[PDB]
């Protein structure tokens, strides 16, 4: 069905336009993911100059279905079953005592590769916050998603609270709430309640000297 797309390395594209507070901002993003093992490695840049917010608050919005599924849980994966048609993701991320990200992504096949083409807006950020004042240390903890069904949108709806470290030791906790909707109207799997472990870890190209990320993410649903 669609898992069959993911039997082996799939190349991505990733796509962001962004304005945070006003602040305009683009990423574009190049690698590849294999479900098999649950593995992305992604680079991503920023082509309009300095990123105007730390990188690891847009990991979660720079692909789902690149996780791995066991073998006991494959009727579970929504995601690889609303391709190559995709899904549309929406989430609203809320930092505690700070602003919010709403954000629209779109996650395809164009022809072989897989491509996540997103829109984030930022509201009501504080100019001295831990965001806009660069104050999150450059890492990323391990999380889980929850993962529900959404029977009456044909999809699925995702809660959790990403925490990031605060250079002086603090964390400041991102509140995500997120739906995944198809875009084509062939059947998709509607999971049983499950999440999905994440792992990631974030790095530079020593060669690369535009503002950057390189990306290294472990995916693995589990809970059934
Ligand atoms: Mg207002």
């Amino acid at each position: 069905k669609g898992e069959e797309l993911f039997t082996g390395v799939v190349p991505i594209l990733v796509e962001l336009d962004g304005d945070v507070n006003g602040h305009k901002f683009s990423v574009s993003g190049e690698g590849e993911g294999d479900a098999t093992y649950g593995k992305l490695t992604l680079k991503f840049i920023c082509t309009t100059g300095k990123l105007p917010v730390p990188w690891p608050t847009l990991v979660t919005t720079l692909v789902q279905c690149f996780s791995r599924y066991p073998d006991h849980m494959k009727q579970h994966d929504f995601f690889k079953s609303a391709m190559p048609e995709g899904y549309v993701q929406e989430r609203t991320i809320s930092f505690k005592d700070d602003g919010n990200y709403k954000t629209r992504a779109e996650v395809k096949f164009e022809g072989d590769t897989l491509v996540n083409r997103i829109e984030l807006k930022g509201i009501d950020f504080k100019e001295d916050g831990n965001i806009l004042g660069h104050k999150l240390e450059y890492n990323y903890n391990s999380h889980n998603v929850y993962i529900t069904a959404d029977k009456q949108k044909n999809g699925i709806k995702a809660n959790f609270k990403i925490r990031h470290n605060i250079e002086d030791g603090s964390v400041q906790l991102a509140d995500h709430y997120e739906q995944n909707t198809p875009i084509g109207d062939g059947p998709v799997l509607l999971p049983d309640n499950h999440y999905l472990s994440t792992q990631s870890a974030l790095s530079k190209d020593p060669n690369e000297k535009r503002d950057h990320m390189v990306l290294l993410e472990f995916v693995t649903a589990a809970g059934i």
